[PDB]
């Protein structure tokens, strides 16, 4: 159990991160998130996106009952987060620092639909980011250096945190503006 979350490094907090704690520097809030309010760090769900996995439409949900409130998509539903290409750097916070297989960061395709439910046709299916976990218990927060592509306004990146002991992963969405 964890988040994407930028206490201490990250650029930008996953977008179920901001429905419990305010974001860094605004103090924005995600609102009318449902239950998973409560509990950031549980937005589990299966193994294998895009393979398996969450299906369309379910994908910043993890198809949980509790994080359903999060497959809404339009323009100006999620707090957006200002990010840059180029190096940068996310930031995972674990409740609970399972072992851990990987960690696959993806971003959305440049002309990509915001207004319409995410699905695998809007991301780049070639993971931008992959930071091995070695089948080991990672510190209980963790920071990942990723080369972010060129992007112009309003991305979502998703992030996948791989339990590697059990068949599921953590899928936190995160809400970017790049400039433009
Ligand atoms: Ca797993
Ligand atoms: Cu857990």
């Amino acid at each position: 159990h964890g988040y994407v979350s930028a206490v201490e490094n990250g650029v930008a907090e996953g977008r179920v991160t901001l429905c419990k704690f305010a974001a860094n520097g605004t103090g924005e809030k995600n609102t009318h998130c449902g239950a998973i309010q409560y509990e950031p760090q549980s937005v589990e769900g299966p193994d294998g996106f895009p393979v398996t996995g969450p299906r369309d439409g379910k994908i910043a949900s993890a198809e949980s009952a509790l994080a359903a409130a999060l497959d809404e998509q339009t323009a100006d539903r999620w707090v957006k987060r200002p990010i840059q290409a180029g190096p940068q750097t996310f930031e995972w916070t674990f409740t609970a620092n399972h072992v851990t297989k990987d960690w696959k960061y993806y971003i959305t395709k440049p002309n990509w639909n915001p207004n319409q439910p995410l699905s695998r046709d809007a991301f780049d299916l070639n993971p931008f980011c992959v930071v091995e976990g070695n089948m080991v218990q990672p510190p209980k927060r963790v920071s990942h250096e990723c080369i972010v592509p060129e992007r112009e306004g309003y991305q979502v990146i998703l992030a996948v945190w791989d339990v590697g002991d059990t068949a599921a992963s953590f899928y936190n969405v995160i809400d970017v503006k790049f400039d433009g």
